[PDB]
DNA sequence: GGTAGATCCAGAC
DNA sequence: CTGGACTA
């Protein structure tokens, strides 16, 4: 899921989890828990804890308990659900919080590939993975001005600045594509070679971009099919080692 | 320090 | 071969 998708599961999940307390944690893939180390720590700690609320940062989630937060990233196929204790689990059902009302929030993640860290509330946010996270797309935080400072200060491509969870918030490969298509800007240029005037433009489609999103495609994925501005065939190349979709004619 | 390469997975290829 | 976010 991709931000706009992580912040749906945000809103819906918190009403489906929030007051229940948590009696079980089982892993069924232990390297998913990345702290603590220990998948048995992990599980321990979180026993007894009630669910308090439930946040974004990018593409990460934050569930607040009593004492501590979870973190966790759903990568590429990563999915939460609410269901009964009573009931088989569905595939690929890696981690499961059973509740003392006789429900579960589980994970399944079919890939493997997604993450969940827990720390005391407070160390939640200066440690990883939010430690150096940067600031929200749709946050004034995330200003041409601050766009315009890291991108005079690299040798990377444009692309390759985008998808810098530093540099911003959980901005996905689908978005960049599209934003630097809706920006005419070719997503291989130098990102340092981007004028101010470039930079502008390229903000206000990175927040127009994801901002419809949080509320049809150009270039992502249509390779071999016209432009739907020019008429163009759309390519596909690979840039900052990423499948890369983009117009010839549009893009500069 | 900056930046590329290294890496985990399993399904599609 | 592919994706997001420690090591050298
Ligand atoms: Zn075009």
């Amino acid at each position: 899921p991709q931000l706009p998708e992580v912040e749906t599961i945000r809103r819906t999940l918190l009403p489906l989890i929030v007051g229940k307390t948590i009696e079980d944690v089982r892993i069924f893939w232990p390297n998913i828990i990345r702290h603590p180390r220990d998948s048995e720590a992990f599980a321990a700690r979180m026993i007894g804890q009630t669910v308090r609320g439930l946040e974004r940062r990018g593409k990460f989630l934050k569930f607040l308990l009593d004492r501590d937060a979870l973190i966790s990233h759903l990568r590429m196929e990563g999915r939460y659900a609410v269901a009964s204790a009573l009931e088989p689990l569905e595939p690929h059902t890696h981690v499961v919080f059973c509740f003392t009302d006789g429900s579960e929030l589980r994970y399944r993640d079919v890939r493997k590939f997604g993450t969940m860290h827990v720390y005391a509330k407070e160390e939640a946010d200066r440690r990883p993975p939010l430690a150096e996270l940067g600031p929200e797309p749709l946050s004034p935080a995330f200003s041409p001005a601050v766009l315009a400072e890291r991108a005079v200060k690299t040798k990377r491509s444009v692309k390759a600045l985008l998808l810098d969870c530093t540099v911003v918030a959980g901005f996905g490969n689908i978005y960049v594509d599209e934003s630097l298509f809706r920006a005419g800007i070719l997503p291989g240029r130098p990102a340092a070679s981007l004028s101010s005037k470039e930079i502008e433009r390229l903000h206000e489609e990175m927040v127009a971009t994801i901002g419809e999103a949080v509320m049809h495609l150009y270039v992502y994925g249509r390779q071999g099919n016209p432009c739907k501005r020019c008429g163009t065939p759309i390519e596909k190349t690979v840039v900052a080692g990423r499948g890369t979709h983009y117009c010839p004619r549009c893009q500069r």
